[PDB]
């Protein structure tokens, strides 16, 4: 009666909660992810409310988090790592696509270093389940750009190093609903300045999505 959550990337044990709208993520290595949710909650509460799934509680080593997929009939999900990797450089220069819904169909490989063209093509791949209605897909891109724009603006005033953090892009097959949020705070660190490397990941994504929203 344990139901494994269909992650798109990561190595962490994630299960469905025993009740609706909750997933349980195991803190495998340390409780640093909980320490960081609590720090952001006390120092950057606005950031937490706008950009981050709700943390409802802790049970031993499990975080009870808002299921970002819960309100969707046919969610498509993409995990894009915008914070630094442990040692390796990013597969797309400023960020790494770690996975998306149906990526096996397009021979996506998270180990593969990509050109600009292949990066753009993988984001186009992720958008294909959104069907042939250009106005509807454009509105999904424009809503993502609206929220990433405000995130990149707000990041200038946040003194955290967002190591390992991902953007979770979600849209419904019908293109009636979409969202992007920040997840995975296990390696976030306190620092004296803002994280310019993470801000460049977001502004590069805003550039790519803008080209897609505008193409003829
Ligand atoms: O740092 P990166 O991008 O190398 O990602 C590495 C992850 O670190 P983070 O998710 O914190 O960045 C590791 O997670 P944690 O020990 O933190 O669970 C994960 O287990 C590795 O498989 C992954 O290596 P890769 O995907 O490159 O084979
Ligand atoms: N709150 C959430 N709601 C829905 N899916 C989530 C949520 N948090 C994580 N995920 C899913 O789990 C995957 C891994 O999440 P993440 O927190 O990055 O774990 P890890 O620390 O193991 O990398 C994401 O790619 C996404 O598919
Ligand atoms: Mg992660
Ligand atoms: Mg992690």
């Amino acid at each position: 009666s344990i139901r494994i959550f269909p992650r798109i990337a990561g190595r962490s044990y994630i299960i469905y909660g025993q009740t609706s709208g909750i997933i349980c993520k195991r803190m495998e290595k340390s409780d640093n992810e909980f320490v960081i949710y609590n720090y952001i909650s006390e120092h950057y509460d606005k950031f937490l409310k706008k950009y981050v799934p709700k943390l409802y509680g802790k049970n031993n080593d499990m975080l009870l988090l808002e299921d970002l997929t819960y309100n969707y009939n046919n969610p498509n999900v993409m995990d894009v790592k915008i914070g630094a990797r442990k040692r390796k450089s990013h597969t797309s220069g400023f960020f790494s696509i770690r996975g998306y819904t149906n990526s096996h169909d397009y021979k996506f490989d998270p180990d593969e270093y990509l050109t600009s063209e292949s990066t753009i093509n993988h984001i186009k791949n992720f958008m294909e389940a959104g069907g042939e209605n250009r106005d509807k897909t454009k509105q999904v891109l424009l809503k993502w750009i609206m929220k990433l724009s405000e995130l990149a603006n707000d990041l200038f005033e946040i003194n955290l190093k967002f190591d390992g953090v991902s953007l979770i892009f979600i849209y419904d097959d019908d293109c009636s609903k979409c969202d992007v949020n920040v997840v995975d705070f296990s390696r976030v660190k306190l620092i004296d300045t803002n994280d310019q490397m993470t801000i460049s990941a977001v502004t590069n994504l805003i550039k790519i999505l803008s080209e897609l929203a505008d193409n003829p």
